[PDB]
């Protein structure tokens, strides 16, 4: 395994494990500990191994003992990223397990603690686990029949430090504050936005980080740790004249896509186009790496230049950039644009994996010269304004194997 998930109960391990699957990680679940699964010859197949320590009701020391043994076994087996999955509402021998997982993971391990789960009403604000508007201790969790919660201020509960993201901060900036708060630190999160930030920061901290969280942090970390794979840029081709498409294009380019957008006269004959394309190719060869690269057909009509030729010209240029430089994936809109890109790459179809949203499928190319390249296709007029951003992003945040 590359990733190990150590949950304190069965529901938790299963829930978190499946979030890793939906992001494309080949995932194995043990209904107990890791030894039996790690014995089986087909463990090499599993990129993620999810286990439960059955420890939520245990006394501190018993809990720490099991957690220690499982992290030790995951560690010995070559695991490189560890997620400790806990209750969003803190139930369990919360402190003891955290200390045991920390120490077992390594000498410079950081426990980065944030059990928030915004979509279910749990947040961390100034260290405090809030359910809706109340500290967890004012909720039913205080009278859990098995494991009462008796402290809502996680920094008090752990005897550690606390951080709230300064400013409209960067993942890079947060990571650095987190690192200085080693070995244990609570990080606030108020909405899914703060949670995505924190995941990204954890991503930057790399092997040393031990995220301790609930379902909230799972999917975000699965995507971050999938972001690790990269093959160069996502090429986005936009041939459509539909207003929705033009706005979606504007939105992507504003987000930072490097954009080549030829005039009508430039697409008009082979002579202008050959010269114009050689410059695109030569420049992109030498320019800095960018996450998204867009090719954009111009608005309007020029006599004797038909829509299909525009599409072909742009698809052939896409195919040239994919083949000569490499790419993480291709996004194409509208239909004629998608057709032209598949044609120029000699692909026969798309092997579907999932979608960005209904009607915006995500798969990989079948046949031809870039078989296996992740691909997203979309009708020209379909989708909300942000869909091309979301499409490029969806390719980067999925594990493909």
């Amino acid at each position: 395994p590359y990733i190990g998930i150590v949950a304190d109960d069965l529901t938790g391990s299963g829930d978190t494990a499946v979030q890793f699957v939906r992001a494309g990680w080949a995932t194995q679940l043990s209904v107990g500990g890791a030894e039996q699964a790690l014995a089986d010859p087909a463990v090499r197949q599993a990129e993620v191994l999810a286990v439960t320590t059955h420890s939520r009701p245990l006394a501190a020391a018993d809990a720490a003992a099991v957690v220690r043994g499982e992290v030790e076994r995951l560690r010995a087996a070559g695991v490189q990223r560890l997620y400790k999955k806990v209750d969003s509402t803190l139930r369990g021998a919360f402190k003891a397990e955290i200390d045991a997982a920390r120490l077992a993971w390594g000498e410079d391990a950081i426990a980065v603690v944030c059990p928030a789960f915004p979509v279910t009403g749990r947040t961390v604000r100034q260290g405090v686990l809030y359910v809706g508007d109340r500290p967890v201790t004012e909720t039913s969790a205080a009278t859990d029949p098995v494991t009462p919660v008796t402290e809502s201020h996680i920094p008090t509960l752990l005897g550690c430090a606390q951080l709230a993201a300064q400013a409209g901060e960067t993942p890079a900036e947060l990571a650095r504050r987190i690192a200085a708060a080693a070995p244990v630190v609570v990080v606030d999160a108020l909405d899914d936005a703060d949670v995505q930030r924190l995941a990204r920061a954890i991503g930057v901290l790399g092997q040393r980080a031990v995220p301790v969280g609930s379902g909230g942090l799972a999917a975000p970390l699965a995507r971050v740790w999938a972001g690790g794979q990269a093959a160069g840029p996502v090429l986005v081709v936009v041939t459509s004249q539909h207003s929705a498409a033009r706005q979606q294009a504007a939105a992507l380019q504003q987000a930072g896509a490097r954009t080549w957008a030829p005039t009508l006269a430039q697409l008009a004959d082979d002579r202008n186009w050959a010269a114009w394309t050689a410059e695109v190719e030569a420049a992109e060869h030498g320019m800095p790496a960018v996450d998204a690269l867009m090719l954009l057909a111009p608005e309007g009509r020029l006599a004797g230049l038909d829509a299909d030729s525009v599409a072909r010209r742009l698809g052939e240029l896409a195919a040239r950039l994919v083949l000569a430089h490499g790419a993480a994936g291709v996004v194409a809109t509208g239909g004629d644009g998608a057709s032209a890109v598949l044609a120029a790459l000699q692909a026969s179809g798309i092997a579907l994996v999932d979608e960005v949203t209904g009607g915006v499928p995500l798969g990989t190319l079948t046949g031809g010269q870039a078989a296996g390249l992740p691909v997203v296709t979309k009708a020209g007029g379909f989708g909300e304004q942000d869909v091309l951003i979301r499409a490029a992003q969806a390719i980067r945040e999925r594990r493909f194997t």
